């Protein structure tokens, strides 16, 4: 239900926090930029305004992408179908 | 039906208008560039020829991506299967 | 069958040719670069080593993305399940 | 089963090795950077911190994308549903 969505939501934020912590400390980004970069990476947008410069960070980025894309897109999907779609249908009821 | 497609179409344009308004005013882009950037972002292409420079804009971009990807890809999917696919089948009928 | 795959294949190449023609003439790219850019765009990789510089090209790029992503990913999907998957299963048979 | 996952895993690494070999030798990247670039490309992130500079490499990149995206996203999907999802459910059992 909503708890399915809530758990995915929590997993997704924890995953984004891990990236924030990693890119803040290993790659020297401000926490806000490391969060923003983590999001841009796992949603596969990839502006490239930020990207890892160290070998450690490139290796982490490889694993982070493979492990986090599946979760992040699972969350977007549940966001879309269990939250945005009901809300839309609700907003379409005429009164 | 077609109204399902029409509603998604309207929601998608309204979402792209929101990004146009936000990136035009907060990030200083020409309206055309803010529209183009919004599209490039939510379809996950992400050239990076444009990207947010302010902290406010990076935070908005985080939320805009998570909220808009699901809708935009729902629309592309309905575009593909309820409009392009029938039109293709129609264009394959021999006479 | 295979003709389903063949038609999608033809549609996809015709779509990539349209982008090649457009970006070669309107954006001044070498045909090879315009083809490469069209592919990078519709598969949503978006390196940004190329991106449209004119207003005409940005507008075309908006429409090209929305119209071409659905087809290109339909083709990759049929490539994956009707061609690569059988070939893999075939290559797994022990003799 | 797990062997389905194991085979996809092997195919995916072999595909990433092919890109590593190609971009290391034809494009002159360090092996680590060619591996990192191959991953960033086939998951469709596409930072553009690296991108092919030679005509040979752009042509290979076209084919590599079309052939490798389907496999890489098949693997992420099986990673997500046959490995991460069971592990999550397991980690949710109360004791
Ligand atoms: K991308
Ligand atoms: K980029
Ligand atoms: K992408
Ligand atoms: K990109």
């Amino acid at each position: 239900k909503d708890k399915e969505f809530q758990v995915l939501f929590v997993l997704t934020i924890l995953t984004l926090i891990s990236g924030t912590i990693f890119y803040s400390t290993v790659e020297g980004l401000r926490p806000i930029d490391a969060l923003y970069f983590s999001v841009v990476t796992l949603t596969t947008v990839g502006y490239g305004d930020f990207s890892p410069q160290t070998d450690f960070g490139k290796i982490f980025t490889i694993l982070y992408i493979f492990i986090g894309i599946g979760l992040v897109f699972g969350f977007i999907h549940k966001l879309a179908v269990n939250v945005q779609l009901p809300s839309i249908l609700s907003n379409l009821v005429p009164r």
